[PDB]
Formats: structure tokens, C-alpha cells, sequence
């Protein structure tokens, strides 16, 4: 519940750069008040990706450490970078929104996961692409990732455990495509070491946003 | 008992460029023929760290899986990307090598990393000086490479370097000749079209440890 430690440290930090400050939500502080992110959007596909090599961290407690232990067990948390949890997306064809179950996508393997990242960036549910707006282009998804891996290369302010990278464009017919992060629930102060874990994950994550592009 | 066949396997393998290769023993083929890095050294002091934000790997056996897992606790492995795991240095006063028990090592925490890495470049033993400058800085220095490896390390997904280390080696004589390489490929594995994510965060905050130093 101590989300709060974490914006209350981290909105007013003048050490972080601006240009990495647009990918979290703006804090207006504190009953806890911040910006909604999908409030400029009309239809918007959104996806969830859970960040990181391992969800665990050696600070949490006993209790915790084998609770995520077990869950990265047979997902892609271990195989690769990061854990597909949850999207939803339009379909342009049938004009409706669908969403499957999230217990669903936890089974979802390596293929599985780049079957549903691209999915992810079609109008059918054989996938199309918006993936040349979406993913691709100077202001599209690989562009931001990118952008965001190049500050964890180097910053050693924070460790952002058991925490999620945000995926949202517009539907309506530019594409609008952005990133955020989300869930601080378990942020913790990286003592002069780089987030790597993160950093491990988000590499992955990029390389397989770039095979499809 | 299987780095032959990675070594067959990497030695051709013509999608790894060039300028990789020398990141790796040499092969010659086969009971197996291996050149070794340090005969081109008089006075080398040498240094070997175990990559890898984790040391086990899903593929592996359950007894193997445990065995490492515990292995991992209690060290820079899981709180930094990597582990010192032995090395041996040069003291000029003292015109004598040192090398500390591999043991003692595994209870290093951070800054006992970043002192120890720190020592590998120190002509003291006995407040630590510099060789940091011609050893890991320098356009052709240990960052430079451990840079050139990064790079790769971000694209590459044909093998995952399962559970092994970076070795990186220096002339004392009196330049530097600083090099980088990969060793025990015992359990690399067909990294199949997924990076080496593992390796790449470990080699990631190894990259920054020595950046800070500079």
C-alpha cells in the first residue's frame, strides 16, 4: 500500500530527467490522487506486461519469495524477459472491444507470447498489423522502450520490483501509441545498482517487439 | 562434459560477426585442442566472474535447479548482476603474486565487489591506486569491450550462456593488453530466438561497476 512512499520520493526527484518522468503517472499527491492515463484515449487497445527476469525480490519477505517463486514456474517470466498478464484490444472488423481471462494468458509460452504481441497490434481476432504505426515509426513503442532502456543502462535511484510496462494506442480513424509503468507497490532504492533485473526483461521485451517489425 | 560440441557449433556458426569471435578461446578440433589465452602473458594478473543475474537455468534438472539456487543466495549474483568468483593479482612493491581463497570471495557483498574490482587494478596489496585508466578505461580497454559484447548481447539469440563466466586478464611487465573473454560452456544451449537476457543484465551492472570506477 505504500505506492505513496514511492511517488512522494520519486514525482519530486530532480535527478531523474524529464524525458523519463513522461512514462509514469503524474502525481498530484495525497486518498491518493493521480492522473488517468487512458483519459485522452476513445478506443484504446491497452496491454499489460509484467517486467522482469524473476517477479521476486532477495529483500521480500520468506513467505513472499516462494509465493512469486511458484507463479514464475511455467510462464514466460523465466524463459524470457517478462509475462504477458493481460490485454484488451478492438477489433475493427466486428467493432468491439475483447479481452480474455487473465488465469488464461499465465500458460501462454514463447511462441504464445509473440503469437499475442502481435495480436496485440492486428484488427482481426492470420494477424494483420498497425505494428508499423504501433510498434514501428520515430514516435512509436521501440522508439520509447528504447528510450526507457537507455535510463536503466545507467540509473541506480530505484529498483522497480514485481512491476509492469503499460502498452495503450487509439483506435479511432494518428495511432497515439505509448508507454507507461505501473505498480510501485514493491519499488525499493537500488543503492547505486542498476534495476538489471528490469533491464534484463525490458531487452527481451524489445527484441521481440523488433522480430516483428 | 559437452563444450565440444558448442565449440564446433560456435567456431562455424557464420551468423556471429567477426569482430566476436575474439571474444572466445579459439577452436582447432579434436581430448580437446584449446589455445590458451595467457601464453601471450609474462606477468598477467587475471579475474573471474560467474554473469548471470541467476545461475541455474529452467532446462536444467531439478537436483541441479536446487543446487544452484542455494549457491546464488547470499551474493552479489542476485544483488548485482554477476560474481567475482576468484582472482589473482600482481603487487609491484612486493614483486610477488596473491590470489585469495575462491571461498572467502563468495561472501562479497556490493561493496566488497566494487572494492574488489577495484584491487584488480591496483598495483597495492599489502587504499587502493590505478591501473584503472589503461586496464578498464582506454579505446581499446576492458569497457570498450565489455561495451562491444553488450551490444551483441542485446540482438544475439543464438545461444543462452547458461552458467558461466567472463575472464579478464592484463600485462603487469612494466603497455596493458588488457582482454576480455567467455570461458566454461558446459551448459550453453540454443538460445532459441529469445536473447540472453540473464547474461545481459549481469553483463549490464558489470558494465556500470566499472564505469563508476573511472
Amino acid at each position: 500500500e505504500i505506492e505513496v512512499k514511492f511517488y512522494e520520493s520519486f514525482s519530486s526527484n530532480t535527478e531523474v530527467p524529464e524525458h523519463i518522468h513522461r512514462y509514469f503517472p503524474v502525481y498530484h499527491g495525497t486518498m491518493m490522487v493521480l492522473e488517468n492515463l487512458l483519459a485522452e484515449y476513445t478506443k484504446p487497445s491497452v496491454m499489460d506486461v509484467k517486467m522482469g527476469s524473476r517477479t521476486w525480490y532477495p529483500d521480500a519477505s520468506e513467505e513472499y519469495i516462494q509465493k512469486c517463486l511458484k507463479k514464475d514456474t511455467g510462464t514466460t517470466t523465466v524463459s524470457s524477459g517478462f509475462r504477458i498478464s493481460g490485454f484488451e484490444v478492438y477489433d475493427h472488423k466486428e467493432s468491439s472491444f475483447w479481452k480474455p481471462e487473465r488465469k488464461l494468458l499465465r500458460g501462454l509460452d514463447v511462441d504464445g507470447a509473440r503469437l499475442t504481441l502481435r495480436k496485440f497490434v492486428s484488427s482481426n481476432s492470420p494477424d494483420s498489423a498497425f505494428a508499423s504505426s504501433v510498434y514501428g515509426g520515430s514516435h512509436g513503442i521501440l522508439t520509447q522502450l528504447l528510450e526507457l532502456k537507455t535510463w536503466f543502462e545507467n540509473q541506480t535511484l530505484y529498483h522497480f520490483n514485481s512491476c509492469s510496462i503499460l502498452m495503450v494506442y487509439e483506435n479511432e480513424s494518428d495511432a497515439r501509441p505509448q508507454v507507461k509503468l505501473v505498480d510501485f507497490a514493491h519499488v525499493l532504492d537500488g543503492n547505486g545498482v542498476i534495476d538489471h533485473n528490469f533491464l534484463g526483461g525490458l531487452c527481451s521485451f524489445i527484441n521481440f517487439i523488433r522480430e516483428i517489425l
